[PDB]
């Protein structure tokens, strides 16, 4: 198919994310390193993938180590059913994940998507308390501003009013919501969180939050000390603590996992997105040995979940390579350099008339605007400057590949600033 | 690098397996070290042995493992574009696959929403159904109806329409959505069943967004078959009472039942359809939800607006590329004759099990063969028996069954069925 034919087929037959049908996408034809080749007005152009393809492509596209890991595994074994069989890619990846995640997370359940890994975490929490003979502990608690995926359970802990799933609240499980967690640390907030949790403790299976950075809900940051408070509160009231690190994992916030900013270990943890270096869909839910054993010794005797492509050897093999590539370099210095480049590059946006905030956390850079960003203006403005940016809500933001040179980061931040300037034009 | 012993050690300490425990699995998993064609290489007592993948790795591996055409499609795409976000961008693999799927699926399904697994595609189908009726100003139409014996995945909405026994709905009391269940659809066609289904649906019609069923073959819920004519009845009932019809063809798709899609046995088109498992030829996780023009434009014209779903790895170029190759490989051969031959081989091979003491039924539909026994099948006994005969079988409950790769030779089908018959004999 030509780009023209792709556009025609796409218009007729393809549903895009968070969209309606019939009420235009840009053709992508190649991706290498930090760069995409897109078709604009019939001609190929090279643009920086400032979004890392929705936060996945941390080593960029077509990395030789990841490519070879995939082709090596493809030669041996593409996939076998994980029911009754095991294999080396799953074992290598599970061993890696247990060793690099917060202390105490000793078991690994692979699934094929982030939303599913969140449902698995919830199922773990619910089955845990059923195993303890306390089936009334079945509700979830979170704070506002959150996002945890698009399946119906995950939707139930999305922000009820400003969240993308707000229109569904009347058919979702009704969960417990604390107010928006502030950026700066305020002990009054933690005290109020505890007071609210206290009156629901007997019906709460778990607290579920995104640690440090809330992503799709508004790119909001909060002080890591809140996580210390959450761990304490959950410990004292016997509520499981679940961290959704599907966006924050694998170095993105400047720590390997955002939980590490607070030295906190949850009872259950979800990871995904950057897990495979953006090659293939894979996610994982980890839990402590205590949780696993309590589920396993329960009247159920088994965690009742088992995706068809569970622990897919191809996805596991590229994930192993991606994690090893990350760990085998000085990733912390790399991220610190990125963060410094984002900070320096976005500083001039603070003075722009339409800009209300500029904030950076590791390899996350955000310009918050005073109005929703119009993609019809933003997209060509960024493409004109050789950068693929995808704003949402009132945010112009970047989550660049870790392989971006300082010059490339400067190019990215320059485009972001010019998009923000156009917002107030 | 890891030896098989080190793999077992890591696995026992750190890996969850499907529907299992940590620490008290009666049987340790077996180490798989290679797969090629219809054959797996497994480690038995330290020795690598080649055994037939009689299960097609849970319905997925219809062209066998490491098929050259599929390997090639994957590596070709890998060299140009591994993955880009589907938010704001599109690409040739997505377009090629979408075009293929709309052309070969039942008439009227012309829009495709890609996702990353079967369970998610079922959730997307339910969301479509619910949002559809919201778009018609009937938000009370929010429940689902199905018949017993079904399986539709493991996420919480998918669980709510799984058979209340199979999905152990006593453990999840009040947790799951309360859906409407009709009785187990029988194997043989009985118009009384359909009339009863209709009467039950009628009393719930103002509450119901959709009927969701597996057409012709109910897989994980019990490998049960039913007459295609029931689907004709469902289509009619749904039309007259204004309830959408959703077919979950995640297990039945791409030729498995002897038709390209099981719906084709009845010549009916659902409003929404889910596909998966064999979509990628068993290389990578991919699924899709298709709907009619009416469904898509009613959702899109609703005040609610956009369908708020968007998997991060939606329409992944690698998975789409291999799927295109898998579908073209299927369509480029006389697949109908291939399946008919497989069915003949299964029927011939399983015939002798019918007289076995423990066996209550033997049934075959396309490339699916089932021996139903009168008691649960012991894995600790059945697995070495099968392996001794060069076959990887995975019984569940009282069922010894197989869904072999379409590339299996007559000799391989003879080997598989003989292994099944022997497992039944040992029961
Ligand atoms: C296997 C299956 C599913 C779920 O697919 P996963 O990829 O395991 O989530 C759903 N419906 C049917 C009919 C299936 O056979
Ligand atoms: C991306 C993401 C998920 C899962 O989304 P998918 O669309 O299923 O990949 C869940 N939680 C958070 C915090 C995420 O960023
Ligand atoms: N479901 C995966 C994602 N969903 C979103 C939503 C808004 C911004 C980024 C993302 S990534």
């Amino acid at each position: 198919l030509t780009p023209e034919q792709i556009i025609a087929v796409d218009g007729a037959h393809l549903w895009h994310p968070y969209s309606s049908i019939g009420r235009s996408p840009v053709v992508a034809v190649a991706a290498h390193g930090a760069w995409l080749t897109l078709i604009r007005d019939g001609q190929p152009i090279e643009v920086l993938d400032a979004m890392s393809s929705w936060w996945t492509a941390i080593h960029g596209h077509g990395h030789p180590a990841l490519d070879q890991a995939l082709t090596t595994q493809l030669r041996v074994m593409n996939h076998v059913m994980f029911g009754g069989l095991t294999h080396e890619p799953a074992a290598r990846l599970a061993k890696l994940l247990v060793d690099i995640t917060p202390a105490g997370l000793d078991t690994v359940f692979f699934s094929d998507s982030g939303s599913v890994s969140v449902e698995v975490a919830a199922k773990m929490a619910l089955q845990y308390w059923r195993g303890r003979g306390l089936p009334g502990k079945r509700r979830l608690m979170t704070w506002r501003g959150g996002y945890h995926g698009d399946t119906f359970l995950a939707m139930s802990i999305c922000d009820p009013h400003g969240g993308m799933h707000s229109l569904w609240t009347d058919v979702l499980a009704a969960q417990v919501f604390a107010p928006q967690v502030p950026r700066d640390y305020d002990p009054a907030y933690s005290a109020a969180f505890e007071a609210q949790l206290a009156q629901h403790a007997g019906e709460l299976a778990a607290v579920v939050v995104e640690p440090v950075v809330q992503g799709a809900g508004g790119m909001r940051f909060h002080d890591p000390r809140y996580l210390h408070d959450l761990r304490d509160i959950c410990r004292r009231y016997e509520v499981l603590l679940i961290f959704d690190e599907i966006a924050t994992g694998f170095g993105r916030t400047g720590a390997l996992f955002a939980a590490d900013h607070a030295g906190v270990s949850p009872d259950i943890m979800c990871v995904g997105k950057a897990l495979t270096g953006g090659y293939l869909s894979l996610a994982a839910t980890l839990c402590t040995a205590d949780v696993a054993h309590t589920i396993s010794a329960g009247a159920a005797g088994a965690l009742m979940h088992g995706p068809t492509f569970m622990a897919n050897p191809l996805a596991c093999a590229v994930s192993v390579a991606s994690v090893e590539l990350l760990l085998g370099q000085d990733w912390r210095t790399r991220i610190t350099e990125l963060a410094a480049g984002l900070t320096a590059g976005l500083d001039t946006a603070r003075a722009l008339p339409a800009v209300t905030d500029v904030r950076v956390c590791g390899a996350i850079g955000v310009i918050e605007c005073d109005r929703p960003v119009d993609l019809a203006v933003a997209t060509p403005a960024a493409l004109d400057r050789g950068v693929w940016l995808r704003p949402f809500r009132n945010l112009v933001y970047a989550m660049p590949p870790y392989i971006c040179t300082p010059a490339e980061i400067t190019q990215i931040t320059s485009a972001m600033v010019e998009v923000a300037r156009l917002v107030g034009s």
